[PDB]
């Protein structure tokens, strides 16, 4: 029951897939994307080629965290794995790993860029998005670079989140304490993201546009206020403190003078995500509550993520045993109903 694969190379790259894949195009270049037919079903796929997978053990890691991460994502906002292989026998040989997913389109930025939302649409986007990180955050995962660029919506407005490499600068929509190297972070950062993407396709533009990282700091200060002492103490650093103390004091904006057009309660919500202290930002469960989705909400098609432990950034393991972990888990993937 293995397939028969073919070889082929496209980039300097060689790809060796089933033969039920083809017409593989080069859509992107660590891991690099083609996008492909799926003859079994007619589908269009992207099929994605590893770089290196088991080369370093920062790969390795990654490579096993990714497929059994992806094996569990079963959510209409959140990309799914339609298919796995290696063309490799054996452990012993195994080089290599392929990831299918049906193939994205458009993305949010491309939503944005074409045309001036209705309040409406930007609801029907932002649930999804919460929807989607409520099922991610469940699993004790963090996405940390939630931005347009990896939020693909398809035609009718269906939005899927995923990690798009490289196919709008991330500094954009990163909070505050990632810049400042913050070692621990909450889901909280995400949160943060949103908010900069609402406000973005409230009004068109990018919310804080900064041309660098303190460029990036500045900017969001101006809108949120400067960091009161409580907050002030919690950044260990004297330097960076003086820094910021440093700072003309910016008052905090009011959003409802600042977003003059929007609806009231897009604004409140707003409000509850851009806080400069990630302990108060509403949560994607919460948000998920917010009168301003009381259009989409439905507590029981918001669900959680199975119980497979997917918490392995403290985890140190042996390059051959992350690849071995790997080889189980391509070995028992099943594909999925239609
Ligand atoms: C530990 C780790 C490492 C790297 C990525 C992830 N990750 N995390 C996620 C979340 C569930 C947290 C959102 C998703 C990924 N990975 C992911 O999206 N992988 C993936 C797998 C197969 C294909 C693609 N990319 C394309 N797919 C579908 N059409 C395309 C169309 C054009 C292009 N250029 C790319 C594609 C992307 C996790
Ligand atoms: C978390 C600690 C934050 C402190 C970072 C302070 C770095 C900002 O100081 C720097 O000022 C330079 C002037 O010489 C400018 O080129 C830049 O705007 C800025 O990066
Ligand atoms: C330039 C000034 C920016 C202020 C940054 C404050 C960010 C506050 O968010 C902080 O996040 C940490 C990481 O999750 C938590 O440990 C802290 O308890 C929380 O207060």
């Amino acid at each position: 029951e293995r397939p028969t694969f073919y070889r082929q190379e496209l980039n300097k790259t060689i790809w060796e897939v089933p033969e039920r894949y083809q017409n593989l195009s080069p859509v992107g270049s660590y891991g690099s994307v083609c996008a492909a037919f799926d003859t079994k079903t007619g589908l269009r796929v992207a099929v994605k080629k590893l770089s290196r997978p088991f080369q370093s053990i920062i790969h390795a890691k990654r490579t096993y965290r990714e497929l059994r991460l992806l094996k569990h994502m079963k959510h209409e906002n959140v990309i799914g794995l339609l298919d796995v292989f290696t063309p490799a026998r054996s452990l012993e040989e195994f080089n290599d790993v392929y990831l299918v997913t049906h193939l994205m389109g458009a993305d949010l930025n491309n939503i944005v860029k074409s045309q001036k939302l209705t309040d409406d649409h930007v609801q029907f986007l932002i649930y999804q998005i919460l929807r989607g990180l409520k099922y991610i955050h469940s699993a004790d995962i963090i996405h940390r670079d939630l931005k347009p660029s990896n939020l693909a919506v398809n035609e009718d407005s269906e939005l899927k989140i995923l990690d798009f490499g490289l196919c709008v600068a991330t500094r954009w929509y990163r909070a505050p304490e990632i810049m400042l190297n913050w070692m621990h972070y909450n889901q909280t950062v995400d949160i943060w993201s949103v908010g900069c993407i609402m406000a973005e396709l409230l009004t068109g533009r990018t919310l804080f546009p900064g041309t660098d990282h303190i460029d990036q700091l500045k900017l969001i200060l101006r809108l949120v206020g400067t960091p009161g002492a409580e907050l002030l103490k919690k950044i260990s650093s004297e330097s960076a403190r003086n820094y910021i103390q440093s700072l003309t004091q910016m008052p905090k904006m009011n959003f409802a003078n600042v977003f003059i057009g929007a609806n009231p309660l897009a604004v409140d919500l707003l409000e509850k995500m851009l806080v400069l202290d990630s302990d108060k930002r509403i949560t994607a469960a919460q948000a998920l509550a917010h009168a301003y989705f009381a259009q989409y909400h439905d507590p029981d098609d918001e669900p959680v993520a199975d119980p497979y432990d997917q918490s392995l950034e403290s985890r140190d393991l042996l390059i051959d045993e992350w690849k071995s972990l790997t080889y189980d888990e391509v070995i028992s993937f099943v594909p999925p109903p239609l």
